[PDB]
């Protein structure tokens, strides 16, 4: 065969919940982030007031994106977040609507 | 640069522990040898993270019976070392898949 | 979420004009169907960047004879403008095989 | 077929030069910029200070990734730059020595 072929596997996983993601705001405390998104995965020193979530986008039965959130504390309340996610979620609403 | 003009991909959706690929792991790998031995985690850019975690399914008869984590890290891009109770789940199944080769 | 265990997938790279392709765009569009129809354009995160840049290429005998640009614009995750020479280019393209059916 | 099959095209172009990318510092001119990277495509009055690039990665034969690099000015002069590009640049270099 002239073309290679390989195999590839996707994890499956963390699907992104678009309420929760839309419903952060600034101000909430640490814990409201936990209830509404559970813990993230690292929990280190210079991730103590910075917090990282991945989530699986899914779309017809495929594996699409990999969508990333980070959210940043100071004195235990979100100060800001950024990511794909944001627009990820955004989006996802207002195409249910 | 050099391309393939085409080439073919099958794609595997899932979570389930792959004990075979686990036990494979060998220092020095690289991450793109990494990612076709365990698959792609859920990450939005893991040829330039250093630590991917993995979150794996064991199931029977479609019932999820126990979660595996693992993790792996990098340095100046291969690999070098492990975490998670993964490991050891994979082993205890391969261990388990031969003694019932031997009745 | 539903997901497919497994799906197959061949991959072409390359940007040569399909005149087909461009000539098969229509209003309304999801982002999805001209990934499909056009390909993947070089951006990190095509979903979620309502224009899209592509640069064609237009070779006979092995040798590039002209580029061809194509901008596509989206609102609400659909398509709804278009420009760049690759639509003339490709609608010349399309009319000159018709022309060289009938000798 | 229990399982669906899809073509996908994969845009060749705009390679990434890691020299040239690793070659930007604070202080050179917009104009030292074009003759490093060339132009962008986008040119409107959002990005008359900022620039955005996006390049293919390849390795063996497959295109492996999409990295983006952005590039801000401020009366003329570079101020910083952010994006995947800087750091696939960087390690490039470092694996080809
Ligand atoms: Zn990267
Ligand atoms: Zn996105």
């Amino acid at each position: 065969s002239l073309f290679p072929s390989y195999k590839l596997k996707i994890i499956q996983g963390n699907e992104l919940e678009p309420r929760a993601v839309a419903a952060l705001r600034p101000g909430m405390t640490k814990d409201q982030v936990l209830l509404l998104l559970g813990s993230p995965i690292l929990r280190d020193a210079f991730h103590t007031d910075r917090w990282d979530y991945t989530f699986n986008t899914s779309r017809n039965g495929i594996i699409k994106e990999r969508s990333n959130l980070t959210v940043y504390f100071e004195n235990g309340v979100l100060v800001r977040t950024e990511g794909d996610a944001l627009q990820n979620a955004a989006e996802a609403l207002r195409a249910k609507q």
